[PDB]
């Protein structure tokens, strides 16, 4: 569907000249603003003159997020405004990613807030191999969004290694991997040594621990599956445990 813009229920129809641009967040992506309402969001912008590889893959991408409305894990998207000359998909306006929240942090993320964003990513990989035969797999820092209401999800689209890892750097500061200089060398750590598990004087509770013990699982034939991986301790503790991560993340972007 084109040409309307779905804001909470609310059905418009819109034309790319009804959005103000308010700047590059940086492919581009804009943050605009709806005139008709005042409400802002995120548009990301295809030029049909653009890459073919990489209009192949905003496609791609575009098709699961229009297929992923009843994941609250997964952006979603409000609409779609085709040009003669672009395409312009209006996505839900989230506050920054687990990347730059590290940087503004410039320290350890909680734990609680670690396990309320495991719970998020690994039910959205589980939605997208479940729901769309999708295989993710490229969890990083930079994939997984907030906002200040205390959403978390997940954008731009095996899996489980990534997410062991992207916890251990949030959970630490520290990249386990900061000291290699080329995508090879990276690859033979990844082989040749131990998992990189998270220290033991930090305070970290044993599911956590444990949780990130069996993502860092070499042998992928020993790797759990999700129904097992959804049912471990630290999944079931932050599924239900209150807490409040809009308030963490106002303070953190409050941070200078
Ligand atoms: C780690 C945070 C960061 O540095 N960036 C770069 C600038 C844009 C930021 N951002 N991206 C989105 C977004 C992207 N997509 C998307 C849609 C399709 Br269809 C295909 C591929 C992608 O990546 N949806 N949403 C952002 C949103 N929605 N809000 C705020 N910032 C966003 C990420």
């Amino acid at each position: 569907q084109t040409g309307y813009l779905t804001i909470g229920g609310q059905r418009y129809q819109a034309e790319i000249n009804d959005l103000e641009n308010l700047g590059e967040m940086g492919g581009q992506v804009w943050k605009m603003r709806f005139r008709k309402t005042g409400h802002v969001i995120a548009v990301k912008q295809m030029r049909r003159s653009g890459n073919k590889e990489e209009n192949k893959r905003i496609l791609m991408d575009l098709d699961v997020v229009l297929k992923s409305h009843d994941c609250p894990y997964i952006v979603q998207c409000f609409g779609t405004f085709i040009t003669n000359t672009d395409v312009f998909i209006a996505m839900e306006l989230m506050g920054t990613c687990a990347e730059k929240l590290k940087k503004r942090m410039q320290g350890p993320i909680p734990e609680r807030i670690l396990g309320k964003m495991t719970v998020a990513i690994v039910k959205a990989l589980y939605y997208l191999k479940e729901k769309h035969g999708v295989i993710h797999r490229d969890v990083k820092p930079s994939n997984i969004l907030l906002d200040e209401r205390g959403q978390i999800k997940l954008c731009d689209f095996a899996d489980v290694w990534s997410l062991g890892i992207s916890l251990v750097e949030l959970a630490t500061g520290q990249f386990p991997y900061k000291n290699c200089k080329t995508d090879f060398e990276v690859l033979t750590k990844v082989l040749q040594e131990e998992p990189p598990l998270l220290p033991g004087h930090m305070g970290f509770s044993g599911d956590f621990q444990s949780f990130v013990k069996d993502c860092l699982t070499k042998d992928h034939r020993k790797r759990p599956k999700y129904n097992k991986l959804l049912e471990h301790s630290f999944i079931k503790r932050y599924e239900t445990l209150e807490v409040d991560v809009a308030s963490w993340f106002k303070d953190v972007m409050a941070k200078t």
